[PDB]
């Protein structure tokens, strides 16, 4: 993989596209058990204005409901880790967020600091403008550097699907998986529309065809229990949302 030039990456990716069934089959996977939906949600607060007290409330809600993780910015990782000691709730830190165009050196510095502060997972933003230009060796090296700086993390790579064609989404899934990512993720929620059943079904189809163990996270605009069910049917194994309290409350009636 590390040997390949941009033309060799282009040929490899075209070969993977050639194995897919078209039109892409939609909603292939079983429904989730709704009473236990909390166990697959990353409970999120990323507003610039969010205060320490608001982060404390996010952490209390995650301990109460049993969400998979809380998801926060670098400067709140230490606070969240302290709050959640003794529980089974992890901490996810965002990396190169939301723009994705931060240098590789900056992304690596952030990843190292987050792990030192006790994070268990990292959600990094891909340099998606390079992806569109077919600067494939640059995209690959950017992800590999973060992967090697944080060997023990669950690593998720955000594509920003609102800015990409289907051909570009295929390329992004292949490069992320072969670099060692644990997940590919749809959206930041800060630049255009979020998860669709079409994009999640395509991402799942690509990942399942590869030899690696890469899973799919649906994010952006997930507001109701109906939204959660449809994204899992499309192939998602984790969900990003801020509305998890209202969603679980629905299921208890």
């Amino acid at each position: 993989m590390s040997s390949l030039n941009n033309e060799e990456w282009d040929l490899l990716i075209s070969g993977k596209k050639a194995t897919l069934q078209y039109p892409i089959p939609l909603l292939c996977y079983p429904a989730p058990e709704v009473v236990s939906i909390a166990q697959i949600i990353d409970h999120t607060q990323l507003s610039l204005s969010a205060t320490g007290s608001q982060i404390d409330v996010l952490c209390a809600e995650a301990k109460e409901y049993g969400f998979a993780t809380v998801c926060v910015r670098p400067d709140y990782v230490s606070r969240a880790v302290q709050y959640l000691q003794g529980t089974q709730v992890g901490v996810t830190c965002v990396i190169g967020f939301h723009e994705g165009t931060y240098s590789t050196d900056q992304k690596v510095s952030e990843a190292k600091r987050a792990m030192q502060n006790g994070a268990s997972e990292l959600d990094m933003v891909m340099n998606y403008p390079w992806l569109s230009e077919k600067r494939y060796t640059d995209v690959f090296q950017d992800i590999r550097a973060v992967r090697l700086a944080a060997k023990d993390a669950i690593l998720k790579v955000i594509l920003e699907t609102s800015q990409l064609t289907a051909d570009e989404i295929i390329a992004g899934c292949v490069l992320s998986s072969l670099a060692g990512a644990d997940y590919v993720k749809t959206s930041t929620g800060f630049n255009g529309p979020g998860a669709s059943i079409e994009n999640v079904s395509l991402m799942s189809a690509v990942c399942d065809s590869l030899q690696s163990e890469t899973r799919v996270k649906a994010s952006g605009g997930i507001r109701t229990i109906e939204d959660c069910v449809k994204m899992v049917r499309a192939g998602a194994e984790r969900l990003g949302a801020s509305a998890g309290v209202k969603i679980v409350n629905e299921t208890r009636l």
